[PDB]
This record gives structure tokens, C-alpha cells and sequence, in this order.
């Protein structure tokens, strides 16, 4: 018998921001030090990793809004 | 029997920002040091890694908004 | 039996920004040092890696907005 | 009447050391940071001072012995 | 009346050391940072000073012994 | 009346060291940074000063012994 598929998603959505004078941002870290000894690492399927890191972040978005979507349909 | 596939996704969406005078940003890091000794690393499928980092980030987007989507249809 | 596919996607979507006087950005790192000793690395499918990094980033986009989309149809 | 001075000090003293294999010394400080705002300092006679300091010292003398002597004679 | 002065100090003293294999010394500092704003400093007689310092010292003398002597005669 | 001065000091003293295999010294700093804003400094008699320093020192003498002496006669 016949198969029919009608894939017609519609997306009218909006992600939006208003900000004023975004500014006067100072990031001044005092150095640091790291040592790593590493042996025999196996990373095998969608692993996210960090080892030894001494990281400094100043993240200041005027908006920074996130919309994350999955629409999964499976047939068998 | 017959197979018919219609594929007509319609995307009218928007990602948008207004910002004022974005500025006066200072990033002045104080050096630092790293040593890494590394052996026998096996990374095998969509791995994300860092070893021994000393990373400084200043990130100041006027918007920085994100829309991330998966629409998935699987048939068998 | 017949196979028919009608692939007619539509995209009228938009990514947009307005910013004022984008400026007065100072980035001045104080050097630093790295050493890496590395042996026997196997990276085998879409691996993202770094070893030893001492990285300084100053990212200040007037917008920095992102729209990321996948629209997947699989048939078998 | 006559004045006579006979300045004849004698110094046979000794300051001495024996040491073995002086070594295997590691000094690896993790950076740091300092800020000082300073105004109107008057230092007027044999002042010893420090302000804001973040100092690291590894002092490992094989001997490190001290002899300090004053011999003052005053006549009026 | 007569003045007579006989200045005949005698110095047979010794400062001395023996050391073995002086070595295997590592000094590896992780950067750092300093800022100083300074105004109107008056330093007027044998002042010893420091402002803002981030100093690292590794001092490993095979001897490092000190003899400090003052022999003062004052007549009036 | 007569003035007589007999200045005949004697110095047979010694400063001495013996050392083995002096070596294997590593000095490797990780950068760093300094800023100094400075106004109106008056330093007027045998002043020792430093402002803003980020100093790294590795001092490894086979001896490093010191003999410091003052032998003062004052007459009035």
C-alpha cells in the first residue's frame, strides 16, 4: 500500500533584545600556572572534557536569550 | 504502492537586537604558564577536549541571542 | 509503484542588529609561556581538541546573534 | 695636657660551614595580583618599608651563619 | 699639649664554606600583575622602600655566611 | 704642640669557598604585566626605592659569603 509524508513545519517565532549603553567592562586576571601529566586516555562517543584548566571568563551579552528545540518523529 | 514525499518547511522567524554605545572594554591578563606531558590519547567520535589550558575570555556581544533547532523525521 | 518527491522549502527569516558607537576596546596580554611534550595521539572522527593553550580572546560583536537549524527527513 | 689614642683591635674570628649535596629545590608560584593607590608619603630617617607587596622567597643557604658586632667608644 | 694617634687594627679573620654538588634548582613563576597609582612621595635620609612589588626570589648559596662589624671610636 | 698620626692597619683575613658540580639550574618565568602612574617624587639622600616591580631572581653562588667591616676613628 501507498506511503505519504507531508513535512510542512512553520516557524514564525522571535528571539529579541533591547539594551542601553553596554560597557565599562574590565577583565584583568593575575596570571597563574598549570601542569598536567597525562597517559592512556580513550574518549569514544560525544565526550566533552577538560583536564588541568585554569580558565577566566567574563561573558556579558546585551541579550543572551536561548531557544533550543527538538521535534523528532520516528516511524518503523 | 506509490511513495509521495512533500517537504515544504516555512521559516519566517527572527533573531534581533538593539544596543546603545557598546564599548569601554579592557582585557589585560597577567601572563601565566603551562606545561603538559601527554601520551597515548585515543579520541574516536565527536569528542570535545582541552588539556592544560590557561585561557582568558572577554565576550561582550550587543545581542548574543541563540535559536538552535532540530526537526527530524525518520521512516523505515 | 511511482516515487514522487516535492522539495520546496521556504525561508523568509531574518537575523538582525542595531548598535551605537561600537568602540574603545583595549586588549593587552602580559606574555606567558607554554611547553608541551606529546606522543601517540589518535583522533579519528570529528574530534575537537587543544593541548597546552594559553589563549586570550576579546570578542565584542555589535550583534553576535546566531540561528542554527537542521531540517532532516530520512526514508528507507 | 697631651692626648694619646692607641686603636689596635685584633680579629682572629671565623664564620664557617660544611654542607653535602645542596639541591633538588623547586620554586613555582601561581602568579597573583596587586593594586596600590598611594598619596603623600614622607619617610625621613632610616625607614624600611613596603606597601602592597605579594612577594615569594625560597632562601636555602648551605651555611647561612651571621656574626654582627658593634664596638662603640665615645669620649666627651 | 701633644696629640698622638696609633691606628693599627689587625685582621686575620676568615669566612669560609665547603659544599657538595650544588644544583637541580628550578624557578618557574606563573606571571602575575601589578598596578600602582602614586603621588607626592618625599624620601629624605637613608630610606629603603618598595611599592606594589610581586617579586619571586630563589636564593641558594653554597655558603651564604655573613660577618658584619663596626669598630667606632669618637673623641671630642 | 705636635700632632702625630700612625695609620698602619694590617689585613691578612680571607673569604673562601669550595663547591662541587655547580649546575642544572632552570629559570623560566611566565611573563606578567605592570603599569605605574607616578607624580611628584622627591628622593633626597641615599634612598633605595622601587615602584611597580614584578621581579624574578635565581641566585645560586658556589660561595655567597660576605665580610663587611667599618673601622672608624673620629677626632675633634
Amino acid at each position: 500500500g501507498s506511503v505519504q509524508i507531508v513535512y510542512k513545519p512553520v516557524d514564525l517565532s522571535k528571539v529579541t533584545s533591547k539594551c542601553g549603553s553596554l560597557g565599562n567592562i574590565h577583565h584583568k586576571p593575575g596570571g597563574g600556572q598549570v601542569e598536567v601529566k597525562s597517559e592512556k586516555l580513550d574518549f569514544k562517543d560525544r565526550v566533552q572534557s577538560k583536564i588541568g584548566s585554569l580558565d577566566n571568563i567574563t561573558h556579558v551579552p546585551g541579550g543572551g536569550n536561548k531557544k533550543i528545540e527538538t521535534h523528532k518523529l520516528t516511524f518503523r
